C-alpha cells in the first residue's frame, strides 16, 4: 500500500486459474464485472489486455471495502460482487509482520503483554456459508443439496490455507526458527449460519487433513494451537513432526491466548504465527475499521498494528480499551468521528499490495511465472 505498508497476498495455483479464466472471459468480452470492480477498473487507464495477471488480480483485490458484512449485506450479483469474483476473492489471503499488544481476548478479557510480542498475522477467508440473498460461492462448492460435504471443505481450506503455511515453513527456516502458529474457529462464527450445530468437528478435521497431506512440505512447522473457544474437545494429536492442539479456551482454563506463545515455543525458538478468520470483500481487520473491536477479523487488527500496516500511519495503542488507534492529531482535530475507515477515507488510502501463488511445486511465485508453468 502506501509508504509504510507491508503485506502479501497470496493464493493458490486453482485460484491463479480462475483468474486466468476471468480475465480471458472479460478480454473476450464474454463477461460482466460487478459494480465495485467496474470503478476500480474504470479509475486506471489500462484495459484488460494490456494489464498483466498481476496487475489484474490486485485490481480485484482492490474492490475490496475496509468495512463488509459478508455474511448480511452482499448480493453476489452484478450490483456488488458476482459469484465468479466472489469465488476469487475467498481464496485470497494476505499475511503481514505485527507488533501484538495483548493476546487477544475477546471483549475485557485481553491480557496486555508487558513488551508487545514481534509476531505475524495471516488473515484467511473461511468458508462462506450464510447469506441475506441468493446462495454464496462457497455454498455452491460445498454444499450438496444441503450436506456439508467434508472432502470439498477440506479442498477448499486447502486452497486457502496452504499457500499461508509454506510461506510461514519458509519464514522460519529463514530465521533459523521454528514456527508456532494459533488458529481460531475459522468459519465457525456467522459465517456458518444455519450450520452452527455442525461446523465445529468439520473445521478441525479439515486442518488435520490439510496438516496430514502436507506434513513432508512443513518441516520448520511444529506446534499448532487450535481454539474454537467452546464447541470441542479438548485433545492433541501428533502429525508426523507436529503437535497439533485442540485447546477450547472456554473449557480450559489457563489456554494461553492466540496473540500469544502457545506452551512449549518462545521468541527465542519459534516465529508466531496467528490465522484471521477474514472476509471476502472486506480489508484486513473488517470490523475495527469501523472502531469495533468485534470478531476474530476485528480483534486481531485492534489488538496488533495491522491498521499501521495497511495505512502506513504510526497508530498509538489504548492500553484500557486493548486497541491500536489512529495517530492522535487525528483523533482530537477530527475527535468525534475519526476511525481507521475515516483515515482511510481522509487520505485516499486503498487495499493494493505485492501478489503471490503457491505454484505445482510447492513454491510461492510470481503470477506471471505459474501461469507460464
Amino acid at each position: 500500500g502506501p509508504l509504510g505498508s507491508a503485506y502479501q497476498l497470496l493464493l493458490s495455483k486453482e485460484t491463479l486459474n480462475k483468474i486466468l479464466q476471468y480475465k480471458q472471459n472479460l478480454e473476450k468480452g464474454l463477461a460482466t464485472p460487478g459494480k465495485f470492480f467496474l470503478e476500480e477498473l474504470s479509475k486506471q487507464e489500462k484495459s484488460i489486455s494490456e494489464m498483466d495477471i498481476t496487475t489484474f488480480t490486485q485490481l480485484l483485490i482492490q474492490s475490496k471495502k475496509p468495512q463488509v458484512f459478508a455474511e448480511s449485506q452482499v448480493y453476489h450479483d452484478g450490483t456488488d460482487w458476482t459469484l465468479e469474483e466472489e469465488s476469487i476473492l475467498g481464496d485470497v489471503s494476505v499475511n503481514m509482520p505485527v507488533t501484538m499488544y495483548n493476546d487477544g481476548g475477546h471483549g475485557s478479557s485481553f491480557k496486555n503483554h508487558p513488551k508487545p510480542i514481534s509476531g505475524y498475522l495471516a488473515y484467511v477467508p473461511g468458508a462462506l456459508l450464510a447469506s441475506g440473498s441468493g446462495p454464496t460461492s462457497d455454498m455452491k462448492e460445498v454444499l450438496d443439496n444441503g450436506k456439508l460435504n467434508q472432502d470439498k471443505l477440506n479442498a477448499l481450506y486447502e486452497r486457502r490455507l496452504l499457500p499461508q503455511l509454506i510461506h510461514f515453513n519458509e519464514l522460519a527456516r529463514q530465521n533459523e526458527k521454528q514456527a508456532a502458529i494459533t488458529i481460531p474457529g475459522i468459519g465457525t462464527g456467522c459465517f456458518s449460519g444455519a450450520y452452527y450445530d455442525v461446523i465445529k468437528p468439520y473445521v478441525r478435521n479439515a486442518l488435520i487433513h490439510i496438516l496430514e497431506k502436507h506434513k513432508d512440505s512443513l518441516p520448520y512447522i511444529d506446534i499448532i494451537h487450535y481454539d474454537p473457544y467452546m464447541g470441542d474437545e479438548p485433545a492433541e494429536k501428533k502429525i508426523g513432526h507436529m503437535s497439533f492442539r485442540v485447546s477450547p479456551s472456554g473449557v480450559v482454563r489457563g489456554t494461553t491466548g492466540q496473540l500469544d506463545y502457545p506452551l512449549g515455543s518462545n521468541p527465542d525458538t519459534h516465529i508466531l504465527v496467528s490465522i484471521v478468520a477474514w472476509d471476502h470483500f472486506s480489508w484486513p481487520g473488517n470490523d475495527y475499521w469501523g472502531g469495533a473491536r468485534q470478531t476474530d477479523d476485528g480483534v486481531k487488527a485492534a489488538s496488533t498494528d495491522t491498521m499501521g500496516q495497511v495505512t502506513g500511519a504510526t497508530g498509538v495503542y489504548d492500553k484500557k480499551w486493548g486497541r491500536y488507534m489512529p495517530p492522535e492529531s487525528f483523533t482530537k482535530d477530527r475527535k468525534g468521528m475519526s476511525d481507521w475507515g475515516d483515515y482511510v477515507r481522509e487520505n485516499g488510502i486503498v487495499f493494493n499490495g505485492p501478489v503471490l501463488a503457491l505454484d505445482k511445486s510447492g513454491k510461492l511465485d510470481t503470477l506471471e511465472n505459474v501461469a507460464s508453468r
